[PDB]
């Protein structure tokens, strides 16, 4: 499948050079995968996910998202125009309030909750969870994204937005766990992101078009637009039957542009998500 004036990280993941704007990709587009996005909430009634997506759970006196970043990330997951996988089932989980905040318990709850939820859920080519937030070091963060790993989910978490060794971040810093660093569509590093050799891989995150609440949509930039990159990624791949959620990071790294973005800090993984989807 092709789709024309994609937005550019769409297609840069099934490209091997920078400037182009066509998107191409398997049909399947993840379909029969369940993807979760822990984070302020997902529009469901947004006309871009075509009522594949739900809320399951919230923390907070609503599940809306009164951000706006919750819907934007699940838009670069799975929105018709705006995602990686555009048949994947999309699954939010309300950890954090609208000023874009929450607590380390409450986030931890929350992914306990999505090792468990997905025993409630139909998702038989594969279950995946975007998790754009972070904040300072915590090993009690950092256990409960390897839980999530663990129990059979491929996590893809942010690597934060401070320019800085992501070592001291969580749960970027967990190493069972996929972290994402940002590009731009010149192939840089993003300013903003992390780096260190807890990443895994980046996506792209700098001027990333997508859904947001209000039916509308527009661009922003951080790690937490390449994270949701990399988990449709997965989510795709898992449908065709090429990677696991145990081994899909591992995947995604092995069949990587490699050694293409500028202003990587030695050290860190010169690797940037693609597709290899041959039309
Ligand atoms: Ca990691």
């Amino acid at each position: 499948a092709a789709q024309t004036n994609a937005p550019w990280g769409l297609a840069r993941i099934s490209s091997t050079s920078p400037g182009t704007s066509t998107y191409y990709y398997d049909e399947s587009a993840g379909q029969g995968s369940c993807v979760y996005v822990i984070d302020t909430g997902i529009e469901a009634s947004h006309p871009e996910f075509e009522g594949r997506a739900q809320m399951v759970k919230t923390y907070y006196y609503s599940s809306r998202d009164g951000n706006g970043h919750g819907t934007h990330c699940a838009g670069t997951v799975g929105s018709r125009t705006y995602g990686v996988a555009k048949k994947t089932q999309l699954f939010g989980v309300k950890v954090l309030d609208d000023n874009g905040s929450g607590q380390y318990s409450t986030i931890i709850a929350g992914m306990d909750f999505v090792a468990s939820d997905k025993n409630n859920r139909n998702c038989p080519k594969g279950v995946v969870a975007s998790l754009s937030l972070g904040g300072g070091y915590s090993s009690s963060v950092n256990s409960a994204a390897a839980r999530l790993q663990s129990s059979g989910v491929m996590v893809a978490v942010a690597a934060g937005n401070n320019n800085a060794d992501a070592r001291n971040y969580s749960p970027a810093s967990e190493p069972s766990v996929c972290t994402v660093g940002a590009s731009d569509r010149y192939d840089r590093r993003s300013s903003f992101s992390n780096y260190g050799s807890v990443l895994d891989i980046f996506g792209p995150g700098t001027d990333i078009l997508s859904t947001w609440i209000g039916g509308s949509t527009r661009s922003i930039s951080g790690t937490s637009m390449a994270t949701p990159h990399v988990a449709g990624l997965a989510a795709y791949l898992m449908t065709l039957g090429k990677t696991t959620a145990a081994s899909a990071c591992r995947y995604i790294a092995d069949t990587a542009n490699k050694g293409d973005l500028s202003n990587i800090p030695f050290g860190t993984v010169n690797l940037l998500a693609y597709n290899n989807y041959q039309a």
